[PDB]
């Protein structure tokens, strides 16, 4: 029966989906992209968007807005109004590529679309109430509190979400569980959370830190930025933006997407074979280091689309971790199914798990936690 | 009755050591800190030398081991230095412009002032030149990490390199055999992974300052902090890269880098100086957790420099709550004040964990006569 829409706009896409809370259905689906020939200005994004709907026939109860970013301010669902969206443009700085285009989207919405209430889910929101000792870079602590340095993290919604469905899967509290979440898709970040509460996460002040990543380098040594522009001359933003488009699998093997990789992997590509063990690499080692951050873990879980769909990335991971409590069974995990399942051996004393998130299902049920 | 002079230049210092590789003996052992220039600091080590009826022309100085924090790609074993490989190295300063150029000098002075003895470089990213492609890759542009070089270098390979040794013998066990992590927590502090006596990972990078947290560096962090304060902070890239070096780490956090100064700030319960502690530990925890999946088995740890070899407290904290990861520290081992090579975990902790201390400049003398032999 009811209905929340939400939407994700970035600086040439709006991504949107009519969802019900309580029965979990998605009435509707698309992204208008290319945004800035075609389809120029995000006024006229929004409107293709109801030329869409309108193409199927299309009980509304509130517009929910995917923001990035919310600083250390905004850590719940929000009601959104003039004065709210007012404190929200002061968060842009630091989210810079990220945040305008939903505030942006927030304006466009609210503007033409009066007749239910917006409500803001901020993906840091999740991770706010990180322990001090993970949420503090070791810099300067002037600067820090002055600019507002600190790990915020990010896949939050997704993270929290699966976290839930993991102890349900399970059928035991979430606050009498330890887990270890994998979201691993065009961007890539890992979580521990201690019953229920978060207690570290891969990315950073930005989307940047962590694991590797589609077009994303993950974490780099600090000198790197400093050399490339004192020695190879190269200038900041063009350093970053080689960071955030032009690295991670991109960079080091000319391509993102993990089933074609694979192919260039049967086909004898050594570059995509470094690639790929780069990747797996990584992403041991911030198991290795959650394991240890938790101390006792319950669960593991891939989610996302290369944690829902790619088993040689599962069994890679977790290959040779017996001794730290993790053994996976091939049968299971080697088969293909949608759903939540379990992929690890009987006798692993840590469990594994495959669980699809939801994102835009976990974003419509909070807005009804606002109402 | 044979001995090696070490020395290692600083921007302004030079520390030397006179060091029996056979014997392990230290002859003498000092530092010119300050630093007229290095032709005067050098040669106002002599004089020291001198004081201890030491003269260098006649002692059975077999060799003069220079020590050089980068050899890039090209320098991983101890070289036997001549001008062209001294025309070489002044191509490699600018992967390390601040660490390497004042040894490149002390190479100048030393081999005028010592002609004749041989001179020998060893590199402090050696030991770390065979890591794994998957390890020593950074997922950036293939071309511009080409071009420019950049790749995982690692540093405190010669003190890795060492406690991996001293570990298997300890243990009884060819070095082949083992499986281990190693500690170096000194006023810089980094980790590494040893399989059968090669390195599998450790926690340094292109340059000095990745991974832990140290005295007065920041360790991991984000890229894009760096990015931020240079485009919102408006601070320039050499600043921010000299406060991530020198205004960083338990500095930058506590105001205090001195471990034994924290503690005392702690036991006043100072709330900065136990958050500082809090961070730093949670930082080597995660090295320690990452090493172990790196190994998939591990037979040992051990603790070395500085703080490792001192600091009851920091070993405890690092290891507590680890005995599903196969750790147990046992408390009396490890409280105990002696010194020397010892075992610290329980007699059922399946990893074995120790302290091993550090003899660097021990190891660069034998390094050095391993070129002549």
């Amino acid at each position: 029966n009811r209905v929340v829409l939400v939407l994700n706009s970035g600086s040439s896409s709006l991504k949107f989906q009519l969802v019900e809370p309580d029965s979990g259905m998605s009435r509707a689906t698309g992204n208008i992209e290319r945004i800035g020939s075609s389809v120029p200005d995000h006024d006229a994004a929004l409107r293709r968007v109801f030329e869409i709907l309108a193409e199927d026939d299309i009980g509304l109860v509130a517009v929910g807005h995917r923001v990035v970013h919310g600083g250390k301010d905004f850590y719940e669902p929000t009601l959104l109004n003039d004065a709210v969206i007012g404190k929200l443009d002061e968060l842009s700085p630091l989210a810079p590529l990220h945040n305008p285009p939903a505030v942006l989207c927030i304006r466009v919405a609210r503007a033409l679309l009066p007749d239910v209430p917006h409500i803001a889910v901020f993906d840091t929101a999740f991770f706010h109430q990180l322990p001090p000792a993970a949420a503090t870079y070791a810099i300067d602590r002037e600067l820090a509190d002055v600019w507002k340095i600190r790990r915020y993290g990010f896949h939050g919604t997704s993270h929290e979400y699966v976290s839930q469905q993991a102890a349900e899967f399970l059928g035991k509290p979430i606050g009498d569980l330890n887990q270890i979440v994998l979201h691993l898709g065009n961007g890539a970040s890992a979580s521990a959370v201690a019953g229920g509460r978060p207690v570290e996460t891969s990315m950073g002040l930005t989307p940047l830190e962590g694991l590797v990543m589609g077009t994303r380098s993950g974490d780099l040594d600090p000198g790197v930025i400093g050399y490339l522009w004192r020695t190879a001359k190269l200038g900041v933003d063009e350093i970053e933006s080689m960071l955030n488009h032009r690295s991670g699998m991109l960079g080091l093997a000319g391509e993102r997407d993990f089933r074609r990789l694979r192919a260039m992997i049967d086909d004898g590509d050594p570059a995509a074979e470094l690639a790929y063990d780069v990747f797996i690499h990584r992403l041991r080692k911030y198991v290795g280091a959650y394991l240890a951050v938790l101390g006792h873990t319950d669960v593991v879980s891939f989610t996302a689309g290369i944690g829902e769909h790619d088993a040689a990335v599962r069994r890679d991971t977790l290959a040779g971790m017996a001794e730290l409590g993790i053994s996976l069974d091939e049968r299971r995990n080697a088969c293909p199914s949608g759903g939540a399942r379990r992929i690890s051996a009987d006798d692993s004393p840590v469990t594994v798990l495959v669980i699809p998130t939801n994102e835009e299902l976990a974003i419509a049920r909070h807005c009804c936690s606002v109402l």
